[PDB]
């Protein structure tokens, strides 16, 4: 028995116009994180992690996230395959993940060399989850980019306690 804020209709999620797959590659730090399964937790606050996007020759992305947990670096790898329009993707090899029936990625906005906001929605064990990441080329972003991320998250039904700014760290992600 779970309770979740509903996924917003896709019409409320903008798409980055003219998406350039080659320029979005590289490392992105997660300076902000929001979603219906994201919960602030002041006692053990979320540490910053990073996600690296590499264009494979077939134009799919090989995606690697790295987090510092239990004194070690944990790597998670997935494949994002170009979806219905430039800037949208679905998950490769969905079959290999137990209980996952849909996964959508939409790049909301980016200038490529400093910041990005990406929307994700998936259905896992029949529950509909969504999150928005505020990506930075550096671990810090202006208070202006942060507020904007907050406004957008709220615009999708999320309250403040479902929006966090992971704390910068040096382990694993540099
Ligand atoms: C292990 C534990 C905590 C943790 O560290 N999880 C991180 C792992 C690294 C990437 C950030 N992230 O996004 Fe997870 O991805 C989501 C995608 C769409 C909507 C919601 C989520 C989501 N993930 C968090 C989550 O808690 N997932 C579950 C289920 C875990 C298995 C399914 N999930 O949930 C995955 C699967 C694989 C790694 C994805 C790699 C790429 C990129 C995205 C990014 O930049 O955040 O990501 C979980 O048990 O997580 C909360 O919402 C996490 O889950």
């Amino acid at each position: 028995t779970s309770d979740l804020i509903p996924a917003p209709p896709l019409s409320k999620v903008p798409l980055q116009q003219n998406f350039q797959d080659n320029q979005f590659q590289g490392k992105w730090y997660v300076v902000g994180l929001a979603g219906n399964a994201i919960l602030r937790e002041d006692k053990d606050p979320q540490k910053m992690y990073a996600t690296i996007y590499e264009l494979k020759e077939d134009k799919s992305y090989n995606v690697t996230s790295v987090l510092f947990r239990k004194k070690k670096c944990d790597y998670w790898i997935r494949t994002f395959v170009p979806g219905s329009q430039p800037g949208e993707f679905t998950l490769g090899n969905i079959k290999s993940y137990p209980g996952l029936t849909s996964y959508l990625v939409r790049v909301v906005s980016t200038n490529y060399n400093q910041h990005a906001m990406v929307f994700f929605k998936k259905v896992s064990q029949n529950r509909e989850y969504f999150k928005i990441t505020l990506y930075g080329r550096t671990k810090e972003l202006t208070s202006e980019l942060k507020e904007n991320f907050i406004r957008f998250s709220k615009s999708l039904g999320l309250p403040e306690n479902h929006i966090v700014f992971p704390v910068p760290i040096d382990q694993c992600i540099d």
